[PDB]
C-alpha cells in the first residue's frame, strides 16, 4: 500500500535502501537510467543547454529525404571513446550479484552493453546505435555499428548493400513510435519489481517517465541524480521524497558515479565495483 500501511524501507535514506537490498524482501531491481549516467564519460546530454529548423535534423520524414545533415552530425558528435562510468558497471554488478531485473535506459550510446548488460537485461527505449536497419520494409538488412561507424566517418551516406536504400542507426526518431519491447517489457516486469533504481534522469520526456507510476504502491524507489526530479508538477504515482507522507522515494543529490559509490559501499560491494571498472577501463583503453 502507500502511505497508509507499514513500509519496507526502515528509514527514506541511502542507507534504508541498501538494508532493504540485502534482505529477504528484495530480490528484482529495475533500473531507469538516462543521460545523466554517461556525462561522466564524456557524453554529452544533447537536452542540456551547455550542450529549415534545428528539430528537423531529428525527424524522420526529413531524415528520409535529407539524411546528410543527420549524418554529418553524427560524425561531429561521434564519441571519442566508450568507457562506461561507475554507473554502468554498479549495473553490471546488480546482475552478477542477481538483483538485476531490467535496465530501462533513454540513452543510445551503446555504453550498457559496453559495460556487460546483456540484451535481455535491457529496454533501449529510445533505440540505440548498437545495430541499423536498411529501411525498406522488404530488406530490413541488419548492419553493425562497426559498419555504421565507418561510414558515418568516410562522409559516405550509409545505403544498403542488398537493396541500395537507406541505412538508419535504430535510434527512436521524432515521429517515429518507441520500440514494441518497451511496451511489453513494462507489462511484465512492473509486476515484478521489489526497488526501482532512478539515476541520471529528469524525468521529463514521456512516456518514459511515467515508468515511475507503474510501480506497485509498496516498491521503494531511489532516486541517484543532480536534481530532485520525479515530482508531481504543481500546475499539470509521482515521487514524495519529503512531505509527512512520505513512505518510499529516496533522493540522493550528487553525480550518479558518487551515489553508485555510496551505494556499493554500504553494500560492501565497493572493492568489487572498484577491481570491475579498473579492469574493464584498462581493457577499453588498451584496445589496438
Ligand atoms: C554518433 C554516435 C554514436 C554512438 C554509438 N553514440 C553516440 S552518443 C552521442 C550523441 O549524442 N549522438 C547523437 C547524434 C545525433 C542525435 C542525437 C540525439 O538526438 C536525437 C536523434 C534522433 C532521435 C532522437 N529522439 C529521441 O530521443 C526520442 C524519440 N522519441 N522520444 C520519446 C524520445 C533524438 C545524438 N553517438
Ligand atoms: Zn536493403
Amino acid at each position: 500500500g502507500a502511505s497508509g500501511s507499514e513500509r519496507l524501507l526502515d528509514e527514506l535514506t541511502l542507507e534504508g535502501v541498501a538494508r532493504y537490498m540485502q534482505s529477504e524482501r528484495c530480490r528484482r531491481v529495475i533500473c531507469l537510467v538516462g543521460a545523466g549516467i554517461s556525462t561522466s564519460a564524456g557524453i554529452p546530454d544533447f537536452r542540456s543547454p551547455s550542450t529549415p529548423y534545428p528539430e528537423a535534423i531529428f525527424e524522420i520524414s526529413y531524415f528520409k529525404k535529407h539524411p546528410e545533415p543527420f549524418f554529418a552530425l553524427a560524425k561531429e558528435l561521434y564519441p571519442g571513446q566508450f568507457k562506461p562510468t561507475i554507473c554502468h558497471y554498479f549495473m553490471r554488478l546488480l546482475k552478477d550479484k542477481g538483483l538485476l531485473l531490467r535496465c530501462y535506459t533513454q540513452n543510445i550510446d551503446t555504453l550498457e552493453r559496453i559495460a556487460g548488460l546483456e540484451q535481455e537485461d535491457l529496454v533501449e527505449a529510445h533505440g540505440t546505435f548498437y545495430t541499423s536497419h536498411c529501411v525498406s520494409a522488404s530488406c530490413r538488412h541488419e548492419y553493425p555499428l562497426s559498419w555504421m561507424k565507418e561510414k558515418i566517418f568516410s562522409e559516405v551516406t550509409p545505403k544498403c548493400e542488398d537493396c541500395q536504400s537507406l541505412v538508419k542507426p535504430d535510434i527512436v526518431f521524432f515521429g517515429e513510435s518507441l520500440p514494441a519491447r518497451f511496451f511489453s517489457c513494462m507489462q511484465s516486469d512492473f509486476l515484478k519489481v521489489d526497488l526501482l533504481l532512478v539515476m541520471g534522469t529528469s524525468l521529463q520526456v514521456q512516456p518514459f517517465a511515467s515508468l515511475i507510476s507503474k510501480a506497485p504502491l509498496s516498491t521503494p524507489r531511489l532516486l541517484i541524480n543532480k536534481e530532485k526530479a520525479g515530482q508531481s508538477d504543481p500546475f499539470l504515482g509521482g515521487m514524495d521524497f519529503d512531505s509527512k507522507k512520505a513512505y518510499r522515494d529516496v533522493a540522493w543529490l550528487g553525480e550518479c558515479d558518487q551515489g553508485c559509490l555510496a551505494l556499493a559501499e554500504l553494500l560492501g560491494w565497493k572493492k568489487e565495483l572498484e577491481d570491475l571498472v579498473r579492469r574493464e577501463h584498462a581493457s577499453i583503453d588498451a584496445q589496438s
